[PDB]
């Protein structure tokens, strides 16, 4: 899985160790291994949410397979948790966009996963 | 609604109220409330596009609904011109991406929209 | 076809000319005309792959069509080729996301494909 987070909460407001509990995460909450989880953060983003600059996230989860209604759910209370006590962002300041790949439609090592 | 500009333009020649502009325009091209319209530029990037660094953009809206063939001929009009007027660049040198995201797809507020 | 690929690789580590190489080979890969396809390569990131920081690339490839099974696995070997020899990353730490696009769904020249 892929989780990417784009904010216009500055670099210094990221913790050390952010990318890593991610990925933690992100690995217990798919039920895959670590592993396969790539994260990417990109603070100091120049963002609107509702007109408003105040703290928000545009981010994106791509997996093959693990998504679907309840699941989505489930991440987005984990997700928007971390986003919250992390970088204090608002909930109500946060869109996930989930993407369900098929595993021909995703590259690695030279190939795909089909 | 989620709107992205990624351009190699530089970040001084982005004008004071484009996001806002943006926004406003958004809200009212999607028929929906601006507080739910999210906008982001991402300027100063290393691009091309035809091969050529001239001015350029790459650009994503994601809408839950309100995606289709005559909405986003309408949606290319409007985003090419605030492109062209507001950071002068060609709008055959620009992408716009159009995803019609399902409700379930879509996480906001330690939930999703479904 | 648009091609971007996000690293935390350096800046100065990017060579010249990279862009210019993938548009060709691109070109060469899709068939599409290289006029058509625009490149967008993002260093210097906040990312993580398999919970470690060494280097790695997060990219995504979106055409009308040229989209598939062994397309796929082509492109994979392209694409991580490229990234091994100029930005030094090992292909077992990129991953690819391919979208197909709808021609309704691409936005140009103040209109879509369709
Ligand atoms: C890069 S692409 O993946 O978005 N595809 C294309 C990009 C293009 O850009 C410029 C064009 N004309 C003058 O410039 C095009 O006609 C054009 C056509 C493209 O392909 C198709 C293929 C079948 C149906 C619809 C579109």
């Amino acid at each position: 899985p892929m989780f990417i987070v784009n904010t216009n909460v500055p670099r210094a407001s990221v913790p050390d160790g952010f990318l890593s509990e991610l990925t933690q995460q992100l690995a217990q909450a798919t039920g895959k291994p670590p592993q396969y989880i790539a994260v990417h953060v990109v603070p100091d983003q120049l963002m609107a949410f509702g007109g408003s600059s105040e703290p928000c996230a545009l981010c994106s989860l791509h997996s093959i397979g693990k998504i679907g209604g309840a699941q989505n759910r489930s991440y987005s209370k984990l997700l928007c948790g971390l986003l919250a006590e992390r970088l204090r962002i608002s909930p109500d300041r946060v869109y996930i966009n989930y993407y369900d790949m098929n595993a021909a439609n995703v590259g690695w090592n030279n190939s795909t996963f089909a």
